[PDB]
């Protein structure tokens, strides 16, 4: 009843000393690691991932314990579920396939774990591209009323265990349907393919995903903060060539530009912004995709 | 079956212009509003409220759109559950009752109507009290990372519907159990009668209610701050005689001295904390009376 939305791609499971990591791996020549977000899997790239395929070999894996990965087991510290840790399993995913130098694209979470891969271990990457985001301590320094507001969920669904769990278990589907259709350009939930939304659905459908997002808020909110405001304190920037894409009716327009902030952050940094609310890859697919290319190529 | 937590008190079902306010009305001697907040009705006051009353004639009244109030619809600016809207509302409903100038207490969101009330009509009010709050401006001034996640509850409460009603809507009990005991000193629920819970419990059951409460929140998030912001950057302080009563592990303290803030805000206030967390009247009965009392008779 899932659509394979992956025309010409396998289906790898890769095994990790934190469990399985699912990935679609199409596609020949230098490799390219592609990372989701929430409240999504890997599908998230169906629109973008044949194109890559033509010049690239293509491995999208769902995150440590979303879509079909396997869910490690979270501590008080939400430690599995860190972008640090989450870096540091998908590193191990890439050795048990030979590829220990590759490009790498994130969208939302799956761009926070590229960007603390990045940062903790740098000869990994040839070139980074983050989409629609900025680093997680500089999204809290701006934790104002208004960002309280739009990105509320942040921390909603860090409130300890269990209150979004229950409180996401009365009408899953309403909540997953939600945070898919608020921040896109349209407001609803055209711009995606229905068979995609299903893959969402049918992953937020389960109690026990629901708590692994839940612990990937909570370690936003603690340990991936932490992690993050010791880079700014050291004046560490990442040395990867790098591309950071947004959406013009994403990351709300401010003061700098998103790329005045990457370019705090990371020491050869180039940047666009796209026609697009959040959802980049599904919303604007082809110049995202164009991006994507130039910049790999 | 909910419980008569007033025993002696009668009751009033007060018509305004915006609905009906339920009340109960008890005692003797000069008139004093007693306003609760959420996730309460006016029940919150139970254990303090025959203590007022050897004093004062007590009306405890159930907030616009909370208890048995009427629930007023509400519009795209959250008009009738702004604080602005709920205290000229009481305003009316204390006329009926022949009170056009009384003291008020209030508590958490009842606690904003009150000085909101203070700001807009202050010839209303002889004395004021606020008990675990500071004004609206000042949480969402303070906004950070660490304000954020201690007290999420007005950024989630205040997303567009029907995104809260819906996530409420699953198992209502458990929010507002967990809220009452998440509030309190001991992060239980053995501070309240469990009868006074149950009148919580059942009004939280309503979605009418809840999506009240829900309004509530949005005009917290926005014209209720906006209100307060046209005060605090025009220098606007109130004159009525004032206390600030706030709960050593209550709301209101988290990282901001309480009498300090209300200072900016008010031209004649003292203050004081008592040990108890958010839900004074009730885990700490006979302070709070005590203070209430001795600030309302003096
Ligand atoms: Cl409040």
């Amino acid at each position: 009843d899932l659509a394979d939305l992956f025309p010409g791609f396998g289906s790898e499971w890769i095994n990790t000393s934190s469990g399985r990591i699912f990935a679609r791996v199409g596609g020949d020549g230098p490799p390219l690691l592609l990372l989701h977000g929430f409240p999504q899997t890997h599908v998230m790239w169906h629109r973008v991932a044949p194109k890559l395929a033509e010049r690239f070999k293509v491995i999208v894996a769902d995150l440590p314990g979303y879509g079909w990965s396997d869910m490690p087991e979270s501590d008080e510290q939400h430690t599995p579920y860190t972008k640090r840790a989450m870096a540091k399993q998908l590193i191990e995913a890439m050795e048990q396939l030979g590829h220990v130098h590759f490009a790498l694209a994130g969208h939302d979470r799956g761009a926070r774990v590229s960007y603390r891969l990045a940062l903790d271990s740098p000869g990994r990457l040839s070139k980074l591209a983050v989409l629609d985001i900025l680093p997680t301590y500089e999204y809290w320094q701006r934790m104002n009323r208004a960002y309280a507001l739009k990105i509320y969920h942040w921390s909603f669904l860090a409130q300890p265990a269990p209150l979004p769990e229950n409180l996401l278990g009365g009408d899953p589907d309403f909540y997953v349907k939600a945070k898919l259709a608020s921040w896109t350009r349209a407001g609803d939930l055209s711009a995606f393919d229905p068979r995609a939304v299903e893959h969402y659905r049918i992953a937020f459908a389960d109690p026990m995903r629901r708590h692994v997002m839940c612990e990937d808020f909570r370690a936003g909110a603690y340990a991936d903060f932490e992690h993050d405001k010791i880079d700014v304190e050291a004046g560490n920037k990442i040395p990867v060539p790098m591309l950071a894409l947004w959406g013009a009716s994403g990351i709300a327009q401010s003061a700098a530009t998103p790329l005045d902030v990457w370019r705090k952050w990371a020491s050869d940094v180039q940047g666009a912004p796209i026609e697009s609310g959040h959802f980049l890859p599904e919303e604007a697919p082809d110049q995202t995709a164009e991006a994507l290319v130039r910049f790999f190529s």
